[PDB]
Protein backbone atom coordinates (compact mmCIF):
# COMPACT_ATOMS: atom_id res chain seq x y z
CA UNK A 1 0.00 0.00 0.00
CA UNK A 2 2.97 2.01 1.13
CA UNK A 3 4.80 2.09 -2.00
CA UNK A 4 3.52 3.23 -5.35
CA UNK A 5 0.37 3.33 -7.59
CA UNK A 6 0.75 1.23 -10.41
CA UNK A 7 2.40 -2.18 -9.46
CA UNK A 8 -0.40 -3.18 -7.62
CA UNK A 9 -2.78 -2.86 -10.08
CA UNK A 10 -1.18 -4.41 -13.08
CA UNK A 11 -0.57 -7.74 -11.48
CA UNK A 12 -2.45 -8.06 -7.73
CA UNK A 13 -6.28 -7.74 -9.20
CA UNK A 14 -6.32 -11.07 -10.53
CA UNK A 15 -4.75 -12.66 -7.51
CA UNK A 16 -7.04 -10.98 -4.85
CA UNK A 17 -9.91 -12.30 -7.73
CA UNK A 18 -7.97 -15.70 -6.64
CA UNK A 19 -7.81 -15.49 -2.84
CA UNK A 20 -11.10 -14.03 -2.61
CA UNK A 21 -12.23 -17.11 -4.51
CA UNK A 22 -9.86 -19.12 -1.02
CA UNK A 23 -10.41 -16.90 1.86
CA UNK A 24 -12.93 -17.55 4.22
CA UNK A 25 -13.15 -15.14 6.39
CA UNK A 26 -15.63 -12.83 8.13
CA UNK A 27 -13.97 -9.41 9.75
CA UNK A 28 -10.70 -9.21 8.46
CA UNK A 29 -12.27 -9.65 4.70
CA UNK A 30 -13.63 -6.30 5.79
CA UNK A 31 -10.97 -4.23 6.75
CA UNK A 32 -9.22 -5.32 3.47
CA UNK A 33 -11.57 -4.67 1.03
CA UNK A 34 -12.36 -1.65 2.90
CA UNK A 35 -8.55 -0.34 3.42
CA UNK A 36 -8.38 -1.26 -0.74
CA UNK A 37 -11.20 0.82 -1.33
CA UNK A 38 -9.45 3.66 0.58
CA UNK A 39 -6.47 1.88 -1.82
CA UNK A 40 -8.49 2.71 -5.44
CA UNK A 41 -9.58 6.16 -3.99
CA UNK A 42 -6.17 7.61 -3.42
CA UNK A 43 -5.54 6.17 -7.06
CA UNK A 44 -8.27 7.72 -8.03
CA UNK A 45 -7.14 11.45 -9.07
CA UNK A 46 -4.27 9.55 -11.29
CA UNK A 47 -9.30 2.14 -16.21
CA UNK A 48 -11.70 -0.59 -14.43
CA UNK A 49 -10.48 0.55 -11.33
CA UNK A 50 -10.84 4.00 -12.24
CA UNK A 51 -14.27 4.03 -13.46
CA UNK A 52 -14.74 1.78 -10.38
CA UNK A 53 -13.66 4.79 -7.78
CA UNK A 54 -14.71 7.99 -10.11
CA UNK A 55 -18.05 6.35 -10.90
CA UNK A 56 -20.05 3.41 -9.55
CA UNK A 57 -19.02 1.21 -11.49
CA UNK A 58 -22.28 -0.45 -11.57
CA UNK A 59 -21.52 -3.88 -13.20
CA UNK A 60 -19.30 -2.58 -15.52
CA UNK A 61 -16.05 -2.64 -13.40
CA UNK A 62 -17.89 -4.97 -10.92
CA UNK A 63 -18.97 -7.35 -13.62
CA UNK A 64 -15.31 -7.41 -15.11
CA UNK A 65 -13.07 -6.53 -11.96
CA UNK A 66 -15.09 -7.63 -8.73
CA UNK A 67 -16.40 -11.24 -7.75
CA UNK A 68 -16.34 -13.71 -4.94
CA UNK A 69 -18.76 -11.70 -3.41
CA UNK A 70 -16.46 -9.45 -1.55
CA UNK A 71 -15.89 -6.59 -3.60
CA UNK A 72 -18.96 -6.07 -4.61
CA UNK A 73 -19.45 -5.79 -0.52
CA UNK A 74 -16.79 -2.81 -1.11
CA UNK A 75 -18.87 -1.56 -4.32
CA UNK A 76 -22.00 -1.01 -2.12
CA UNK A 77 -19.77 0.89 0.48
CA UNK A 78 -18.87 3.49 -1.52
CA UNK A 79 -18.00 4.47 -5.48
Amino acid sequence: RGLGSEVIRIVVLGNVINWSSTFLEKLQQEDQVFLIDTLIETLRVLIDNERLKQRVGDLIADRIQACDDAQDIYWGIFF
